[PDB]
DNA sequence: GATCTGGCCTGTCTTACACAGTGATACAGCCCTTAACAAAAACCCG
């Protein structure tokens, strides 16, 4: 932990000086889609679209009227 | 005894009587990226 922070302190700086700038410090959603992208890029779908929905934040479960029309159908 | 008539027996017909559901294979979309060039509102700027 320690370790990767030393090995990408140089990103940091970088990418914090210049999210700050360019979007008004909001680098939450910045990096997010940067990730987001950057994962979609190597077809990772999957991947991208479970974390769209975890920082979303959904449904991780479902409601008993599925449950029963899963077993029924 | 000859004859007229009804009963039985087959025989044709007309409606029904359970095939969608299995795995495997094949397409058909559909997004990611290169790089640039052009295009709807969104909006201050004049």
């Amino acid at each position: 932990r320690r370790a990767q922070k030393h090995r990408l302190r140089e990103l940091k700086i970088q990418v914090k000086e210049f999210a700050d700038k360019e979007e008004g410090g909001d680098v939450k959603a910045v990096c997010l889609t940067l990730f987001l992208l950057a994962l979609r890029a190597r077809n990772e779908h999957r991947q991208a679209d479970e974390l769209e929905a975890i920082m979303q934040g959904r449904g991780s479960g479902l409601q008993p009227a599925v449950c029963l029309a899963i077993r029924v159908n």
